[PDB]
């Protein structure tokens, strides 16, 4: 029932860019994108919490083609206009040091799509994953633990949850249980779909918490900069209290190392209770409740 490889890297869907949006405003670090594409003209559906591939143009420095990269899906199946039309994505532009052959180097896929045009085609697969899928039952509680680009799934979520257009699209999916996004992000401009988020929480205040870490506004108790680790260290009792509902899910999805503070927080909460984290967590990964997705 879940769609996943309807177009594959032998034979992707050429989709066509409508819209290339800013989502860092000025004063924030790097360039976040979101981008639109059009799906008319072939069959490419999708649920939330997927992902699919992108092919950039060009060869690489052995002269062989570039391959696909993964993209986590930043729209509900509905896509952005509740059309079921098109589909988004949250794109980063990868950036680095002088010690990787040159000065700043710049990622090949993301670059390309941080800069492309409304009305370019691209090669596109997918949708892939079925690590992040969110649960069908309105009751269900949803943490999300996101960092950087990692809100893409939680967007997906959220604006099927909350969003006036998806519920009226949406009868059987009527959410009222409790959702709860800790974001991590370097400045206040770094807030991707902040307005909406904002939103969301202001709609649904009984339904929605809406926590941020910004290191560079933001200091932790010990005097470092704040990030999602140490949010979820000063909420850990709350966040195991609601992790022993039956019907409570984790998503956890950004770039890799947020998971081991995640752990050692909720480690010494469930301790408190003669509980091992660890083997906890083992029994919800199995049940379906505990997603991670970082890269
Ligand atoms: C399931 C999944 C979902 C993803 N979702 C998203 C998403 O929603 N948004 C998003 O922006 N990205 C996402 N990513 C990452 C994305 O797939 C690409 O890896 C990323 O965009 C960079 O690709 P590129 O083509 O720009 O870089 P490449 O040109 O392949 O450059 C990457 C390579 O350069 C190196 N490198 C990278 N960073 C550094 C560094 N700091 N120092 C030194 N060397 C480095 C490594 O060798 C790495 O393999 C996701 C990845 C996965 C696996």
């Amino acid at each position: 029932d879940v769609p996943v490889n309807l177009y594959r890297p032998n034979a992707p869907f050429i989709g066509k860019v409508i819209s290339n949006e800013p989502l860092v405003k000025e004063g924030g670090i790097g360039i976040v994108q979101h981008i639109k594409f059009d799906l008319t003209g072939g069959n490419l559906k999708y649920i939330e919490g997927q992902s699919i591939g992108i092919i950039p143009p060009g060869v690489d420095k052995n002269g062989k083609p570039e391959k696909l990269r993964l993209y986590s899906i930043a729209s509900t199946r509905h896509g952005d206009d509740v059309d079921d039309k098109t589909i988004s994505l949250c794109v980063r532009q990868l950036e680095y040091k002088h010690p990787e052959s040159g000065e700043t180097v710049y990622g090949v896929c993301s670059t390309y799509l941080t800069h492309i045009e409304p009305g370019s085609e691209v090669k596109i697969t997918g949708p892939v994953g079925k690590k992040m899928l969110l649960p069908d039952d309105p009751e269900a509680n949803v943490i999300m633990l996101a960092t950087g680009t990692g809100i893409a799934p939680m967007r997906t979520y959220l604006w099927r949850m909350f969003k006036d257009a998806e519920r009226a699209a949406n009868p059987e999916y009527q959410f009222k249980g409790f959702s709860w996004l800790v974001f991590g992000v370097p400045t206040t401009p770094n807030i991707l779909y902040k307005e909406e988020l904002e939103e969301i929480q202001q709609k649904y205040p009984d339904n929605f918490r809406l926590t941020y870490a910004i290191s560079r506004e933001q200091k932790n108790p010990q005097g470092g900069r704040m990030y999602i680790q140490d949010r979820v260290a000063e909420h850990a009792d709350q966040l195991w209290q609601l992790i022993k509902n039956q019907k409570t899910h984790t998503y956890i999805c950004g770039l890799r190392g947020m998971e081991e503070g995640i752990d050692a927080a909720l480690s010494a909460a469930a301790a408190k209770e003669g509980v091992t984290w660890s083997d906890y967590q083992k029994d919800l990964k199995k049940a379906g409740r505990w997603h991670v997705e970082t890269y």
